[PDB]
């Protein structure tokens, strides 16, 4: 949304890379779209349904946060716990959580809360928040 916020947010992506999903583009490059996302937000769900198109010209770094309450933070904890680093396996796993009818499973939420709050600390207030190169 705003350059000063995105500048702060870019530093969180770097500092939090262990918790970031990195999707290599179909065409290798150094452009990188940074996406901050909530699994229960309809617009993030649409954005994720366009990941194939995003990855036609850029690398995508996906940072999931619980902005929409309890289920959202559970889904964020699920995703963070289940991140394999394998692109196809993680995309399939994310596809199941970006469904409106799916629910988050009970899990410790500490890492998801910290990641969420670290994104909130940059001034991000809405999702999807998107930085393009």
């Amino acid at each position: 949304e705003k350059l000063r916020i995105s500048a702060k947010l870019k530093e969180v992506f770097k500092a939090q890379k262990a918790n970031v999903f990195t999707f290599k583009a179909k065409k290798p490059s150094n452009k990188t779209i940074y996406i901050v996302s909530d699994f229960n937000c309809p617009y993030c769900q649409r954005e994720f349904a366009n990941l194939d198109k995003r990855l036609e010209s850029a690398n995508v770094e996906l940072l999931v946060v619980g902005f929409l309450g309890e289920d959202s933070i559970l889904k964020a904890a699920n995703a963070l716990k289940n991140k394999s680093g394998n692109q196809a396996k993680d995309i399939a796993m994310l596809q199941k959580l970006y469904t409106p009818k799916s629910k988050g499973q009970s899990m410790d939420i500490k890492a998801a809360m910290a990641l969420t709050q670290a994104v909130a600390d940059t001034g991000v207030r809405s999702v999807p928040y998107i930085i393009e190169p």
